[PDB]
C-alpha cells in the first residue's frame, strides 16, 4: 500500500477535467473527476479528499455555492481554478472559503506547484 | 483587539509605503523593510504573521530571505514580484513560499490572498 495525496477536480468540461486529472496523476496524487455541483457537495463532504480543485461555473451548484455547502463539514483546502478572472470574482471566491484562486488556462506545473505549497501547510499544521 | 501584524519586504520604497498604506487602512498592522539582509533577522526577531516578500532585493533575493528564515519562521509567506515566469513562480512555492503573486496586484486582491492565507493560522 501506498497512501498519496487525494484530489478531488471539480470541472464540467469533461475533457479539461480528465487531461488536468493525467496530468497530476503522473506528478504523485490520487485524482478523482466530478462534473457536477451538487454531486461534488455530497461527494466532497463524504469522500474528504485532501484538497479539491473547483470550477466556478458548474452545473447544479456553482464553485460559491459548493464553498457555502461543504466548508461546515469539510476543512481541508479548496484550489478554485476557473475562468471567472475579475478582481471580484477572486476576492469572492476567496472570502467564501477558497484559500487559493487561479485563472484558465493554467501552466500544468504551476498548478501542481500550487496544490503542493497548500497541501504542504496542512501537512505542517 | 490584535491586529494581524504583516511586515512588507520591498526595495521599491514609495510602492511599499502605497501598500503599507493600504493594508493599514483594512484592519492590519503592517511594517517595512527594503533589504533582504536586514528582513531576515527581522522576520526571525519580530515574528510577523504574514510576509509580503519581494524577490529582487538587495544584501539576500527573496528565495534567499525564504530559505534563511523558513527554520526559525513558519508563519505564512506571499512572494509579490515582477518575476513572474512559470519557472520564477515554481521555484517560488518550491523554496517555501505559500503564495506567489504577479506585479502589479490590485490592492483588494492582495488583502483578499493575505486574508486568505491568516484563515489558516
Ligand atoms: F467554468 Be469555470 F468557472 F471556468
Ligand atoms: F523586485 Be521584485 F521581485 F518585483
Ligand atoms: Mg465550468
Ligand atoms: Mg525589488
Amino acid at each position: 500500500e501506498e497512501k498519496l495525496p487525494k484530489i478531488l477536480i471539480v470541472e464540467d468540461d469533461e475533457r479539461l477535467a480528465r487531461l488536468t486529472q493525467e496530468y497530476l496523476i503522473r506528478n504523485g496524487l490520487e485524482v478523482g473527476v466530478e462534473t457536477d455541483g451538487n454531486r461534488a457537495i455530497r461527494r466532497i463532504i463524504s469522500e474528504q479528499p485532501d484538497l479539491v480543485v473547483l470550477d466556478v461555473m458548474l452545473p447544479g451548484a456553482d464553485g460559491l455555492t459548493v464553498c457555502r455547502e461543504v466548508r461546515p463539514h469539510y476543512h481541508q483546502p479548496i484550489l478554485m481554478l476557473t475562468a471567472r478572472t475579475e478582481d471580484m470574482d477572486q476576492v469572492l471566491g476567496l472570502e467564501m472559503g477558497a484559500d487559493d484562486y487561479v485563472a484558465k488556462p493554467v501552466q500544468p506545473r504551476v498548478l501542481l506547484a500550487r496544490i503542493r505549497a497548500l497541501l504542504r501547510r496542512t501537512d505542517k499544521t
